[PDB]
């Protein structure tokens, strides 16, 4: 294994978008080297694009990440058991392959099973084509439903001969009951199940729509299911469609470490998505909720000065909390992340902006940030001129006033002279960390 | 994938036998993706040698070739697993394993069937392992054998996706009958069916055994069914065990070209035996019949001077065929080997043996030399001392004698001075090839 | 040698910057066999870091490059092995090695080459030992110094013998005069005389402190001799060190086409350093001297138009040059490098700032916004918001001004209220390049 | 290390000529991967033929072996040092090399070896050019031979470093005093001192004569020091040339092991020579004496029982070497390989050939042999059927006899009818070592 990364390495040190790629790498160096991705796609994608999925999933591999994908025939079987015949029956709430379409499923995604594995191929990329056995499942239901049945337990077993090769594993959706009987899983309890089992870092669903929607209809660039979820739930223009994913993908990363993430995405935007700071597609996180207030007395000081001491590194001087005033404060669920709005001459004054370093990487001193603009439009704060973290600020900013040793800042549609009046005061506030 | 392909020429190009493996090999372009070779192996060598049949499988796959290589569990399964949790085989023809069985042949050999893919990774070999999902098969009788049953329709599908890949396609013998019901294919039937399904050019039965025996014990260097078999299946000390695979192999081979092949053998004589002209394992072909004649005018002398030239290299001098008196003939069918007898002072005498190359590699060149001492117990014969051959006759004579130039011999419970005489006419009979 | 120079491209074409190495490299075919690169280092880092320089060393070879690199023993000769026996080294100018020292340093380097160049192949590099017979020098003072010479003639032969097969030849500090007497080359004799011999493209020395040091103690991203020399000797917190170097790689560069260029970093920046336009580490060219001048009269045009056209990427629009008022103008005498200042309500305004790809790599883009500040203290410009360079103008700005579009900037002590109004101005000034 | 040999091995085993190469390999698998072979060269060769020598070198080292190639310039500098000048001075009886010859030499080996080394990579071998260093030396005479030599250590540092790496260690002639006054070794004393400290397996001279001669003029196919270098110095015939090279390769081979050889011969013949069993070159080994002679009371009976337990494998029956009345007797001086002649109606009859496993290797079964037919051109002898060694008696006769368990053969210009009788009886003895 340590033959094909170092290379492939000393390649991803110099670029644009570098850093985040040869870190997978290490990650899932070995051992856990198929907890890299899961990925969904439904029937259509595989048909009208062979060609796209599988220009991308050769580069993941390459890279020396591990694609672990799994397919349904939506449209190639949708379409293609009308042609034979018998279809129609979907019992409960959904599709009841009864005796009769066994044979074709089988055969049908078998068949376009390697057309992927070899449009894997085709596309320079290493795969194992692993199309039967990997759902154990029970057949819940017998007279009902037809041949339908439920994952019960996972044999792991097979991807990881595929993978351990370098190989990305292509499982089809098939499985066997543990006593034989072929039945057909319903992708989706598969891919939980299966993600459930792999606990990868990233899991996507491969469209041919390859962006999700908000109420405008233009992309939508993250959720934040923490937060966003019940809303989210709880909004008309959200159609029917809409809802339920997000009910599920909130499964799926309630049951997967946060770390984890998510897209849903067109093959052509794949490449924007997971390795830069836009991208175009869905990122769905869970996140973590963000506390607001008014309410000074309603935040934990003993704690919030527990967070304050880990994020810059100094501890407010004596007597400090007791004395700030408090205008509105945001602490995410954790008291990990935080931010604080004094006052002054009317203009909302960020007083305190503190983010761990684990929070920063999970994308959270950013969802932060965001209800203190929605709430405070006219900002203004100041910062160290060192503060590595200045350059995010510049880029946010509609204003800016740098000293050698402090720079003061602000947010908002004013015209300097107004501006240098509360501006003058903040590069007259104190320091309230200690010294230099 | 890129330091493999290349540096195997610039490598077998720097030693003696390089041309044979290029001229098998690019003769072997029959990639026709996987129609290159078939591999049944019985239980017991993966196993107890997991590490050969693995070490082996390696070179294929790395040349160029495609094993396509099927296994069952005998001893794994025979044994341990099965004799474990002791659920115990139930034979009534061969083998029932009743609903009873069925976890635990899946459970075993897809246990093996990675232990050889990896195996066969461990080996610096390609390969991806096809465990299930390739016979499809029909259940013929519910309730007698209990659940086994019998290969209908073939899913090559899986196969080719792993040699396509540049994968020795693994496949264990189970299967699914088309509505699912998981079933323990023999893996015999399994292995026609595939073979049939495949057309490979060679296929091999790997086993501890390694070679198969004659009367007197010694490893068989080649048969011929066209010729062999009636009287193969018809011998006693031929054990009971080996009259059935000789059935078998002459359906596989009846059912494929004669282009094909087949060796026996266990993993370590596996070098010697596929691009060697001697080697050490059973060859078996199906070959064709010998036709016995004296009648020098039933012969094809354009086509046997077509013959001849090719073997030694020379064409023989004007106006000789016509000259050629001759006492007996045997040229089977296919004109590319032959044996021939004049006569001397009432010694049978042989006067040309000529089998091309690629005769020699069927273990043909030997078929023919068969007949020609079933007839002529006495015989003699003579030969250059530089042709490499010389080594077989002095294997086989009882008798020789040499000189600087030629070497006469002779093969017959004589004493030498009657040998003598026609010896020294031997030794006069002028060269019948030029210089 | 078939696995290496190509799972190189088909691996760096999987990335943002593939395109900077292919174009460096390929920019870099002074393949001239090792015309590539020279490499002093000092005594310490192969002793404390033996495996840094290597894991470096082996980047240049594999991708087409060719290091020649140099060595002393510093540290490992002038302590340990120097004082273990009690020896103990005598400087007269610099350091005299009398004839007792002569085994020492042969055998203290030639372990430590070996060291080096194992340490070289360790990293998965090619490279040859070259530890005797490159300095052919003339023991110039027979009874002070001891045992002491000098660089007149170069057999480059040995070099190139490495090289040639893709080594990286490793040349250790000794020598032997042309009659035999080996000799101690203090290594910068050593390293000129070579990269004379060689004219690589760049040379640099590593050493544990791996940049270079300003007055506030930060590293220096650049010099330009050209201007800078005069006043770089020049200064008193330029410590007594800083400026000899500097001597020596002015005359360096002074006697190498200016083509070339240098860093002096430590092994861990080394690879932001050569193919990125930021880095961490000190480059050093000769570089030009900047005129300065108010006379758009005395500036070529067609050729500045020239100059832009290449670094934005549209042009001026008709009528335009002959428009432009201009109160001074900073050209680089190369034409691709140039600062242009218009005026508005009396505050120097940044009208054009445009610096080549090869130019910003020269760390040249950067001399020029020098001469444009000691001029003017107070200064305003504008920029658009994704011109990817805004963070060098924020970096350096003591102001700031953001819309959607475009940002106006200044750069003096000034109030927002007096600003404001230029200001304003700013945002109110057209777009000079087209749509 | 691991690396290149299991392929270049997997080819080595079906081949004509394969037996004898992949085995040096494993030999010299690691460590003493440079006691492969050291090879000297007269400065002829390199000059008119750099082509040759170098398409040679190549194949060894590609093979697994590593030759350790050292050259002078006879020739080049020969010749060249005349154009310049003050060429004569060779004092004792070699070459004087005064003060002013010192810059020639070493520019132009130099200019040379490089020119060899990169011949060596022309041919797609790999080697490193290791010309000066290797070879400390004391000047041993100041004033008189004026600045020459003598190898007092060798620092095989560099060799191995070339080696180490596959590279064939290309060390050219020069030295340096360990002071560092550069010299001039005349080579051989350095192939001498090298063969030394390296001990490789073999040894060889390559010139453009590229063989060797007898009297009457035909290539010479192997001497054996052991018994034919009295002779061998001893013959007029043999020209003063001949008798000095066999002075220096005796004590070259009389100090490194037996197991080592030698051939001298020209590039061309070069494959041919050391894997086959006839070849074109001289090939040289110290080999061991034969002891002779009729008298079976000279020779070591418990020994000989000790000889033929371990050839064969059984042990004469009892009475037996009291018995025996025998003719001739060849034991070579270890007691390890010997050959008996008793008599049968006047023909010599061989009756016991043993050769240990050790002797047949180094060669020695066969010299017996051959003193053995000097001695009886007319011979009869008789075999096991299985014998595996029937094949060399076959080879050798002109004479066989076959039935199913035994087989007599004879060697000699017999017509059968003469022979027949002494044959029968051949047949008819009755078997000397105990049951099958």
């Amino acid at each position: 294994a340590p033959g094909v990364r170092q290379t492939i390495v000393q390649l991803l040190s110099h670029m644009r978008d570098g850093k985040e790629i040869r870190e997978y790498l290490h990650r899932f160096s070995g051992i856990d080297q198929e907890r890299f991705a899961v990925i969904k796609v439904g029937g259509a994608v595989i048909q009208d694009d062979l060609p796209g999925l599988a220009s991308a999933l050769a580069f993941l591999q390459t890279v020396g990440l591990t694609p672990v994908v799994v397919h349904g025939g939506g449209p190639q079987l949708d379409a293609a058991l009308e042609a034979a015949d018998i279809p129609t029956e979907r019992v409960d709430g959904l599709r009841v392959t009864r005796d009769e379409a066994i044979p074709i499923i089988r055969d049908t995604l078998t068949q376009a099973n390697l057309a992927l594995v070899d449009a894997i191929r085709d596309a320079g990329g290493r795969a194992a084509a692993v199309p039967r056995g990997v759902f154990e499942a029970d057949i819940v239901d017998a007279d009902k439903l037809g041949r339908v049945g439920e994952p019960r337990h996972i044999h792991l077993d097979l991807v990881g001969s595929a993978a351990r090769a370098g190989q990305a594993a292509i499982l089809a959706c098939l499985g066997e009951t543990p006593d034989g009987t072929l039945v057909n899983i319903n992708a989706d309890v598969a891919v939980r199940a299966l993600v459930h089992a792999l606990q990868p870092y990233k899991v996507v669903f491969l469209t041919g729509t390859g962006g999700l929607l908000d109420e405008d209809g233009d992309i939508l660039s993250s959720i934040n299911l923490a937060t966003d979820f019940g809303d989210l739930m709880q909004a008309d223009w959200v159609n029917g469609g809409m809802r339920l994913k997000l009910e599920e993908i909130k499964r799926l990363l309630d049951d997967l470490p946060l770390s984890s993430s998510v897209s849903i995405t067109r093959p052509s935007e794949l490449a924007r998505e997971l390795f830069t700071h836009a991208g175009s597609g869905t990122l769905i996180r869970r996140g973590e909720r963000i506390v607001a207030t008014d309410d000074k007395s309603s935040l934990d000081l003993g704690r919030l000065d527990n967070l304050v001491k880990a994020a810059f590194g100094r501890p407010a001087v004596e007597g400090y909390w007791d004395r700030l005033r408090v205008d509105r404060a945001f602490v995410t669920e954790s008291y990990r992340a935080a931010a604080i709005t004094t006052r002054l001459d009317g203009w909302v004054y960020l007083d305190k902006f503190a983010v761990l370093d684990d929070a920063r990487g999970e994308g959270l001193g950013r969802t932060v940030w965001n209800r203190l603009v929605d709430y405070a439009p006219q900002l203004i704060w100041r910062s160290r001129t060192n503060n590595p973290v200045n350059g995010f600020y510049f880029e946010e900013c509609d204003g800016a006033v740098r000293r050698d040793e402090w720079t003061v800042f602000w947010r908002g549609e004013m015209g300097p002279v107004e501006v240098a009046d509360v501006v003058e005061k903040a590069f007259a506030l104190p320091p309230t960390l200690e010294a230099p």
